[PDB]
Formats: structure tokens, sequence, C-alpha cells
């Protein structure tokens, strides 16, 4: 069995790395204690963070997600992109302390995106990297569109790429909640997907409950799992990566 | 139109481990800005990295490793220099936008091979300068390697193919006295000696390295970026100390 064969492809949500009620807040301590926890956890993993707050707020006054309009859009494209790469610095520097030698991957810097859809055209540098141990850090930036001029991807969307791109054994979204709600769905499998859709309710239909469960079961196979896991309880991110039995909602068994 | 250098020693002082000339910075930001000029910037990685490069032997390759955890704690210095570099950009209404070279590319025998330009092309288009920097980068042959600010330059330079090239430093420019002016010309009349050494301050390989990046109407000067407005005064084309390369 080769060397990377159980990889676990981690994202930190932006909403646990940041504090969105203050401006330019960076939850140092929490993201510490993740960053602990994975070292810990002895796993070989590949971790991706959200922007959060960092440029959401001049992102949205701009409306930099719908395309380049507007010329006096681009300073604040890029006010957005040294937010995002600051960002990715605190997040590093966390795991560098905690023993976990990574680097910053910015998408806008090196990617390119075309109707809601990020491309990677070239995957020998990040490929290099992981090989080398020097993790490999994507994080939800803005990035050079093909059509729109530019665009705003996702962390959401960098683990879809990461996820084809590597073949994960396990894929962890860490949020501030303790899973997806209907309360907590626990299990999420295809034939419970079905079921859902014959039972109508406001609750699972604003919230978009049924379209969350899809996303994350496309991320899985027979063999590969994706959880939803709580980084703002302690120590549970840890026993996840351990294997052990959390308060989570986990996708398993794949769409097809 | 204009490629410039800004050198590690001249944004950063080389006696502390993280110290970053602020004003300074921000002074050759404004006199960009003030040019009017159409600029494309890296800067190097002075005092960032340089002192683990070393005691790690970085840029000889990929040899235990020891030297994986040092390599990013270089990458992320660097790429929390670039940050501050583009935070000056931005105060002076530049955008800007940091592109570590060993987060994009991969190097190999020296060079830096970018075999995708369209993202770094897509930024200069819509008006977000791209920013490269000396970085460690993965290399095809050694596993990791270093990339200089020069090297950099040169495949900007092909790349975009600027009217005129600039080299920030701390220095006047090259010297023996200072040396005005760089031609082919004038260096093949050097009465060079392979078979005795002393070149006396290494000037002629420096003389060539200038050269490279000019053709039949570029120049590429070295000019003192500690010198007030000297940079913004070269910018807008206006004579002033320095060595200027023509070919």
């Amino acid at each position: 069995v080769p060397r990377g064969s159980h990889m676990i492809l981690i994202k930190l949500g932006g909403s646990v790395i940041t504090d969105k009620s203050e401006y330019h807040k960076f939850n140092k301590e929490t993201v510490s204690r993740l960053a602990d926890e994975i070292r810990r956890s002895g796993q070989d993993v590949m971790v991706v963070h959200g922007a959060g707050s960092f440029g959401h707020v001049i992102a949205k006054k701009y409306a930099i997600q719908d395309g380049h309009v507007d010329d006096g859009q681009i300073p604040a494209a890029a006010r957005i992109m040294c937010d995002t790469r600051e960002l990715s610095s605190m997040v590093v520097e966390e795991l560098l302390a905690q023993g976990i030698p990574a680097v910053s991957v910015a998408p806008g810097s090196c990617f390119v995106m075309e109707d809601g859809k990020l491309i990677v055209d070239n995957e020998e540098p990040i490929r290099r990297l992981a090989d080398l141990g020097i993790m490999p850090v994507m994080f939800g930036d803005v990035v050079p569109d093909r059509k729109k001029g530019f665009a705003i991807v996702s962390g959401d969307q960098c683990m879809e790429v990461l996820c084809r791109m590597f073949d994960p054994e396990k894929v962890v979204f860490v949020s501030d909640i303790d899973g997806l709600y209907t309360r907590l769905i626990g299990e999420v499998t295809r034939k419970k997907l079905d079921e859902a859709l014959t039972d109508i309710t406001v609750a699972d239909v604003t919230g978009g409950v049924h379209s969350k469960m899809e996303a994350m079961l496309r991320m899985t196979d027979r063999n590969r799992r994706c959880y939803l896991v709580n980084g703002n309880a302690p120590n549970r991110l840890y026993s996840l990566l351990k294997g052990e039995t959390v308060t989570c909602t986990v996708a398993k068994g794949g769409m097809e």
C-alpha cells in the first residue's frame, strides 16, 4: 500500500476561524486548538479553510461574485485577495507552530474559474508540495474568471476539486454547528435522501436540507465518508479523525 | 510597460530577522503612483527567510526531512513580506496581488517553469498587478529550490515584453568610480583573461546580467531606491544617477 492512501481532507469553516460579529477578527485560540487536534490525531491530512468574514464585507458592497462590470471593483477585488492571503497566513502559522508544515496556495494566484466551476489545468505544483510534505492549503478567494472577468471561489468548492484530485479516504467539514438539522441528522445515505423527497416541510425546504445532504453524498463512495462536525466543541475533531464515534452528520455509501 | 524589482536589501533590513522598512516601501510605492506609469513589480525576499535558507542549505535541494519544516517557515515568511508589500501598494491606489512562485510554479535546472500563463496574464489584464518574489519552489530534480528575484524578472520580461526594466537597489549603481553606461561594445572592450582572477567587485558578470534584459530599444537600469524621488524621476523618463544598460 502506497504512501498517501489514507488521506483525510479537512475544511476549517470560515465561521469557525473568523468571528463575523467583528471586523478582520481571527479566532486564533480556536484555530490553535484545532491544529493541535489535527496533530494529535496522527492522521495524514490536507487542510482547506474558508475566507469567512475576511473580504466578505467588501465583496458584498461591490458584488464581486457577480463579475467584472465596474472599474471600481478592481481596487476592491485586490483588497479582498490581500485579506484572504493574510488570513491564510494566520492559519498556516498555527499549523506550523503545531508541527504541521504547510503553505498557503491562493487559488486566485494560480487558477481560473468558468461558470461557477474551478479549473485546475496544472496539477503539478500542488502535487509536488503534497509529495514534499509541505501541505498545500487552498482557501476561498477572488479568482480570475474566463467570462465574467473575476469570480469568487469558496472553500467548499476547493474541497470538491481536491477531493477528485487526491481521492481522500475521509472528508471532514468543520463548522460551528453540530451537523445537518431537520432534529440532528446523524446519518445521510442515498436511500435516506430519496425518503426525504416524500415528506415536505418549510423547515427542510428553506435551508436546503435535501440539497446539503446531496452535496455531502457526492463526495462519498462505497468507502470514503463525508463528515460535518462542530469545531467549537473541544476535542471533537480529534476523536473524529481517530475514528471514534462523535456527534456529527456523516454521509456514506455514495450517490451511485 | 515597466518592470521593477524592489531589492531585498531595500524593503527589508538584513540586520533583524523580521524587519520591514515600511515607509521606504511606502515612499517607493508613492513614487510609482506619482509617476503615473504602468508598472509590474517583483521584490526580493531579503531577511525574510534568508537566515533559515542558509542555515538548512535550502538552495542545495532536499537532502533530509529536517528541511521540510524550515522550508515551510521560509515560505510563510516570504508570503507575509509580500502581503506587507501589497499593502503599501494598495494604499497608494495600485491594485496588486501576491503570486508566490512556490505555490504556483515549479523549477528545473535553475529556471522557473511557468507552464500555465493564463492566471498571471488575466490578473494583469484586469488591473490587479501580479507580484512575484523570491521563494522556495518545488524543483523537478532537487525536490525544492530557491527562485531568485532576478529569475522572476527574467520570465516576466519574456512574458509581457516591457518597455523598460528597472532594478531598485540601495546603491547608486555598478562601480569599479560609478559606471554610467553599459553596452555590448563596452563589455567586449574589457580585457578579460580566463587564466587570471580578480574581477574587482564582480562587476563584469553584473553588466552581463543587465544586458540580457535589453533589446534594440528597451534599457535596463539600476537605481538607488533610498534616494527620494529618484525612482519617480527615472520612471517619468528623467535623467538621474544610475547605471543604464542598452543593446
